[PDB]
């Protein structure tokens, strides 16, 4: 869980709390790219948004409706042994907690629904581009009418249509009387603790940035109806959506190695450092998004952003020896200390000084077929480096690899620019 809250600690009390939450199946890039963006892009100026981006990490990073099975029919009876049990516990205590007034579940969903029929792609069956409420009221909530509120949404919503045959509609599962499958899902559990409930699907037809767009329509009219005051640092619309989604801001930093961009890397890099004795789940990782992680898939890593695969690390395993902090370099004829982890950007040369025990490679500069080569000592330009071992597909990125014996000292970035 990660908290959208106000700059003023007392400001958390003076309006609703609401518990949004998405990806509870790995193969909705909607719901979990829109939960991003706003942890991303959006700040709560009173009250509190709660977020839960990915409720099904694992099955997102290998792009699987759930590894486990259908985590959100995981909400009644559930085996003691199961693996998502630990997981179901943590969602049921935030649901739960007294401090949350509303939950909001994004889901992303076939065809469109219409609650009569109209034809194959549009009818009752369907779930894409509805707001669902489990019933019209739960007594004893802070907000009980969650059909007027359900309504308030819809109409926010549908005052922002790319299309005609993107309306929403509101449809009411009417969960207690009889639906066995909705009993076993999210938004029941959350209206038997007395919250105001709600799931928004978003069409599986539309493209991401759409899907995108229509979740963060129903996460302001949910949160306008809330009274929740928010803001945003972006214009709403298909095209602002998917220059944040597809961001060259945004980045990676694995363990203790610099920070990388996550679009536009070549899509396999070779002779990768990862830590060693560590389970790739393991390995730190750190992003501007909250989408981000690692999955071994046969003997390579994969780097993933929400459904997407951003790069296939080939890795080679070895000790990180913590105890080179920084490195001695000149950059454009300037001398200057480099942290390690660091990314220096370079307009024409550079060049590491020697070091005591410390070994250099440069990777994609190369004097002899040394296979560990000492490449201090060196004074390097962009014409020096064979540009297939740069890091990002417009070759201008490249690694500077330090070792003290056999063991892994660090890694700094130079960037041309
Ligand atoms: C074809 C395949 N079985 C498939 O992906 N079906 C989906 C089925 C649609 C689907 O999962 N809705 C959700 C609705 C849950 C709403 C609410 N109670 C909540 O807890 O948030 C579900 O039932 O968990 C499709 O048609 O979009
Ligand atoms: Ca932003
Ligand atoms: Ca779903
Ligand atoms: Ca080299």
């Amino acid at each position: 869980m990660i908290e959208k809250a106000p700059t003023n600690v007392e400001d958390r009390d003076k309006a609703p709390h609401l518990l949004l939450l998405a990806g509870i199946q790995g193969d909705e890039p909607g719901g979990f790219n829109a939960t991003n963006l706003f942890l991303m892009h959006y700040s709560v100026l009173k009250g509190l948004v709660e977020v839960v981006p990915v409720l099904n990490k694992p099955s997102m990073l290998r792009n699987h409706r759930g590894l486990y099975g259908d985590m959100n029919r995981k909400f009644a009876a559930l085996d003691k042994n199961d693996p998502e049990y630990p997981t179901i516990q943590e969602i049921k205590s935030l649901i739960a907690k007294p401090s949350i007034d509303a939950v909001l579940h994004l889901h992303d969903g076939g065809g469109y629904y219409r609650p009569v029929y109209v034809d194959a792609m549009l009818n009752p069956k369907r779930w894409g581009n509805c707001f669902i409420i489990d019933q019209d009221e739960v007594k004893g909530a802070k907000f009980p009418n969650l059909l007027a509120f359900a309504n308030n949404t819809i109409e926010s919503i549908n005052a922002h249509l790319l299309h005609p045959i993107e309306e929403y509609h509101l449809k009411n599962t009417r969960t207690a009387q009889g639906d066995t499958e909705m009993q076993k899902a999210l938004t029941f559990y959350a209206i038997n603790q007395k919250k105001s409930a709600f799931a928004n699907e978003a069409s599986k037809e539309l493209p991401l940035a759409s899907r995108v767009f229509y979740h963060l329509q129903a996460i302001e009219g949910l949160l306008n109806q809330l009274n929740i005051p928010f803001k945003r640092d972006f214009d709403l619309n298909p095209n602002s959506v998917h220059a944040l989604i597809n961001d060259k801001n945004l980045w990676a930093k694995i363990s203790s190695l610099p920070k990388m961009p996550l679009f536009n890397l070549r899509p396999k890099l070779n002779h990768f450092p990862l830590p060693h004795n560590t389970k790739i789940p393991q390995i730190p990782i750190e992003s501007n998004a909250y989408i981000v992680g690692l999955v071994k898939n046969k003997q390579e890593v994969f780097l993933k952003y929400g459904n997407k695969l951003m790069t296939r690390l080939s890795p080679f395993y070895i000790e990180f020896d913590p105890s080179l902090e920084e490195v001695k370099m000149q950059i454009d004829n300037k001398d200057q200390m480099v942290k390690i982890g660091s990314v220096v950007e370079v307009k024409e040369s550079f060049y590491i000084h020697a070091m005591d025990n410390i070994r250099a490679n440069v990777i994609g500069f190369s004097v002899s077929n040394e296979n560990k080569p000492n490449e201090a000592g060196y004074t390097i330009k962009f014409k020096d480096f064979q540009k297939r071992f740069s890091l990002d597909k417009q070759e201008r990125i490249y690694r500077i690899e330090f070792y003290k014996n056999n063991a892994f000292s660090g890694m700094i970035l130079v960037k041309f620019v």
